[PDB]
Parts: C-alpha cells; sequence; structure tokens
C-alpha cells in the first residue's frame, strides 16, 4: 500500500513499492513508473502484458530493466504520463499509497530499502 522504499541502481535511484506486480521501481531522472504495476496491476503479466504493455509502454516511455538494474520496475514509464494512464483503468485505486508517499510523521524515518551487504563469490 503506502510502502514506499528508496533504492539506487544503474547510476539512477528509483522507488520500490509493492503493488499489482509487487515491488514497483521508478527512474530518478524522470521518475518513471513500471507500466506493469499500472497495466499489469489490472491485466496481470501474461501474453496480454507482453503486447498491452509493449504497446502501452513501447510508445509510452517504456523501459525494460534487465541485469539486476531496475528489475523492480521492469516496464516503468514517465510518472508524468504514467500516473495519467494509471489513474485511468490502471491501479488509480490500488496505487492510493504509492501516490500518497510515505512521509515521516516526525518519527525517526527508517533507512531506504533493506541494507544488505554483497557477498564475495570468488571463482
Amino acid at each position: 500500500s503506502n510502502q514506499i522504499y528508496s533504492a539506487r541502481y544503474s547510476g539512477v535511484d528509483v522507488y520500490e513499492f509493492i503493488h499489482s506486480t509487487g515491488s514497483i521501481m521508478k527512474r530518478k531522472k524522470d521518475d518513471w513508473v513500471n507500466a506493469t504495476h499500472i497495466l499489469k496491476a489490472a491485466n496481470f503479466a501474461k501474453a496480454k502484458r507482453t503486447r498491452i504493455l509493449e504497446k502501452e509502454v513501447l510508445k509510452e516511455t517504456h523501459e525494460k530493466v534487465q541485469g539486476g538494474f531496475g528489475k523492480y520496475q521492469g516496464t516503468w514509464v514517465p510518472l508524468n504520463i504514467a500516473k495519467q494512464l494509471a489513474e485511468k483503468f490502471s491501479v488509480y485505486d490500488q496505487l492510493k499509497p504509492l501516490f500518497d508517499f510515505t512521509q515521516t510523521d516526525g518519527s525517526a524515518s527508517p533507512p531506504p530499502a533493506p541494507k544488505h551487504h554483497h557477498a564475495s563469490k570468488v571463482d
């Protein structure tokens, strides 16, 4: 719901919130949104999301996250245009929290996403 964590990957930070696709990432440059959370949140990720998403995002700043960078968004879109399409028949409702923003009610705010230390895998 309002679970809005902060993360930084691919040299650009993004937002990771659980929604229709679970965690949703966003591009810091233009704060893009994973069209899946907007389209997949109302159409599930199936052969439909492959076209509806590609046809909806492909033309609407659709970015595919691969390699571990932006794998939380997958198909994020320009928040300026994403929120305009989501408010339509996307998740305008389920995104109540994502759009509300988790503001610190004045109480010490916890750190962004879970802090995890990378392990050393020597070949």
